[PDB]
């Protein structure tokens, strides 16, 4: 009868190899005292009574165990193998080796050591919710232990992190009970793969400190902050509050601790940061005249609902005439609602679809929420200022990348490299283009209008009138910013809470404004004390730290792995599986899947079950319900051809075969049943 030998679990690193989570082995000492423990020729293999006293001398000197306790245990009646309590467990490797040498030199047999593995998180309170926990779980079949990811990244990448288990034959007493430390390995375990995350430990450490200060200032019930590379979608730092120490779990049992992951599980109405998307759509639609004016004095009525600006609802002013650019700076709900009505519900609702709201990112984590998008006319209008629509933080980050990256939306990423150290192979990530909601010009103009949110002394909601300067500053750079306030729903009444500061406050910042390098998004729910100036506590120093790092944030193990052989990967049989979870799995393995349609079953895939898929290779997964033309921006020609063949559409190409789609002559969302021809422009 065999016993499983758990493989070493893979190490989780930051982007440059700083250890975030790793296995740690310690040992438990046992002594076999049964007079039945002899070889076939009756060689005594147990610890003999003539030696009990010497064992106590050794245990006292080496472990600080009182001689009388060692002696007591060694003399236990009816016992086969005995242990030695707390001092007999958690023994380091160096001490174990010393103890072994001591018994061997003293001619004492029967002492043994059983390995016990724990997961170590060296950075303590550091992206704790993101990393999650792997815990020791007992296999009820054979009594073996192995580490199993329970939450966060540990749980999400458990398949990669977990090696292939080994096998051993343990000796047993006559009662069938396993004798520990006696193993003979028969099948060697194969180590798990290492995961290099996109995180920058230095930046993350700095973010944790500033986030603690931000919580002291606001006393909010929860908060989040994430920094993203504006050009690649890589998550460089991410945290939430309240949090806990990953190594000791301290904070998890604190009053008010919230177990919900704020990056991808929590669903919320985002509020005014959504005006960034709105404004970009208005500019892209051609329905934005920055200079045209309007009045917020009477608000605006949609259906049977009244919409008003913040200053009107707080009695700051009787109303005022503003430019649309000024209303954007001022975060005027009325001005934005007017822009929404000018483009119309159908158009705006389609922009939200192009921005992928209501669709999970499937970026690699398990338990991601999808958000909620309403098709009710009142909600569509409200969504223009981020109410009546539910999102996750990661959906907002994804949308922000199109603003920061010339209209080209990117998939947020948290895995930089997956490494097989046994084989010396790796799979290294590159950016994943997933759509193009607006033009380069619309994105650029949106970013420029966002500077005024910070710089306009009269209208900017993020200008510090007391200091005569913007709240958010990063060296001498122009900073693209947008603040937000959002009404929060009440569980009792269903409707929004009315208390002072009983809101979700947030900000998005991009620096430098004209050619962004970094995006930062911060949220705080129900701050006891609030002032927009508090954002300077967390945004300013973190973005300045990011800018000061340079090649430390650009580089990773990627620079040094270009000559390293690439690990092979294949999907296996996925026809009939669920598209969502399959796409999520593929991204964990650095594949860039494109899910076609909304069905819950995979009908076709552009690569075969045993076909090798290179890192970053783009593939198509056609679901069983696919009726509308996708946004094909960034698709490879191979994928355009596969799609066209699957749906019987005639494609005319403009551009070299090596390129990816830069333009399509038929708009995304048109019925496939009426689409016979498309002109696709390729850009290499
Ligand atoms: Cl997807």
């Amino acid at each position: 009868t065999k016993t499983i030998v758990a493989a070493k679990r893979g190490t989780i690193y930051d982007r440059n190899g700083n250890v975030l989570a790793e296995d740690s082995t310690s040992y438990s000492i046992y002594a076999i005292v049964s007079t039945s423990y002899v070889s076939p020729t009756r060689e005594k293999l147990y610890v003999q009574e003539s030696q009990f006293d010497k064992v106590a001398d050794i245990l006292k000197d080496k472990l600080g165990i009182k001689k009388s306790y060692t002696l007591a245990q060694l003399r236990t009646k009816g016992a086969y193998q005995v242990s030695f309590g707390l001092k007999g467990k958690g023994i380091t490797y160096s001490v174990k080796e010393d103890l072994e040498k001591t018994f061997k030199d003293a001619g004492i047999k029967g002492m043994a050591f059983e390995a016990t593995t724990s997961r170590m998180y060296p950075n303590g309170t550091f992206a704790s919710e993101f990393l999650g926990r792997a815990e020791p779980i007992e296999n009820k079949k054979d009594g073996s232990y192995s580490l199993i990811g329970q939450t966060g990244l540990e749980r999400s990448l458990n398949s990669l992190l977990t090696g292939t288990d080994g096998e051993a034959i343990y000796e047993k007493d006559k009662d069938g009970n396993t004798l520990l430390g006696t193993e003979t390995i028969t099948k060697e375990a194969i180590d798990g793969k290492n995961i290099y995350t996109t995180l920058s430990a230095p930046l993350q450490t700095f973010l944790e400190t500033q986030m603690d200060t931000f919580m002291e200032q606001t006393k909010g019930i929860n908060a989040s902050a994430t920094v993203v590379n504006a050009k690649t979608g890589e998550i460089l730092a991410t945290t939430q509050r309240p949090t806990y120490n990953s190594d000791t779990l301290e904070g998890q049992a604190k009053k008010g601790y919230d177990w919900v992951n704020r990056l991808y599980e929590a669903q919320y109405e985002p509020g005014s940061t959504m005006k960034v998307m709105l404004l970009s759509a208005a500019i892209n639609n051609g329905s934005f005249n920055p200079n045209a004016t309007y009045s917020n004095a009477n608000g605006i009525k949609v259906g049977d609902v009244e919409i008003n600006d913040w200053s009107i609802n707080e009695g700051i002013s009787k109303g005022r005439t503003m430019s649309f650019a000024q209303g954007f700076s001022y975060s005027s709900n009325v001005g934005m609602t007017m822009l929404e009505q000018a483009m119309g519900d159908k158009v705006w609702s389609n922009y939200l679809s192009l921005y992928k709201f209501g669709i999970p990112t499937r970026f690699g984590m398990v338990g991601e929420s999808s958000g909620i998008v309403s098709q009710n006319s009142v909600n569509i209008a409200q969504s223009s200022f981020g109410q009546g629509i539910s999102v996750t933080q990661v959906q907002m980050l994804r949308a922000f990348t199109a603003i920061s990256n010339n209209g080209i939306m990117l998939e947020p990423q948290f895995i930089k490299q997956v490494a097989d150290t046994n084989k010396g192979t790796v799979r290294t990530a590159k950016k994943e283009v997933i759509g193009k909601p607006v033009s380069k010009q619309a994105a650029s103009e949106t970013r420029n209008y966002m500077i005024s949110v910070g710089t306009d002394p009269e209208f900017g909601t993020l200008y510090n009138k007391s200091e005569g300067s913007p709240i958010i500053q990063v060296g001498n750079n122009d900073v693209t910013v947008k603040s937000g306030t959002a009404q929060v729903p009440d569980e009792k009444t269903g409707t929004y809470k009315v208390g002072t500061n009983e809101t979700l406050n947030s900000v998005v910042a991009m620096v430098p404004s004209e050619d962004p390098e970094y995006i930062m998004y911060v949220t705080v729910q129900e701050p006891k004390t609030w002032n927009n100036n508090f954002f300077a506590t967390v945004v300013n120093p973190v973005l300045e730290e990011a800018m000061s790092m340079g090649a430390t944030l650009d580089t990773s193990v990627s620079e040094g792995s270009g000559k390293t052989e690439e690990t092979s990967y294949q999907t296996g049989d996925i026809i009939g599986k669920t598209p969502g979870e399959t796409a999520n799995t593929l991204r964990q393995n650095l594949v860039h899947p494109i899910v076609l349609g909304v069905g819950n079953k995979i009908e076709k895939v552009s690569v075969d079950a045993k076909e090798n898929i290179k890192a970053n290779e783009q593939i198509l997964i056609m679901t069983n319900e696919f009726t509308e033309l996708p946004d094909m921006y960034g698709w490879t020609k191979k994928n355009v051809e596969t799609f066209a063949k699957w749906k019987g559409i005639k494609i005319t190409y403009k551009g070299g075969k090596s390129g990816t789609v830069t333009k399509q002559s038929v708009a995304a969302g048109e019925a496939l049943s009426k689409t016979k021809k498309i002109t696709i422009t390729l850009g290499d």
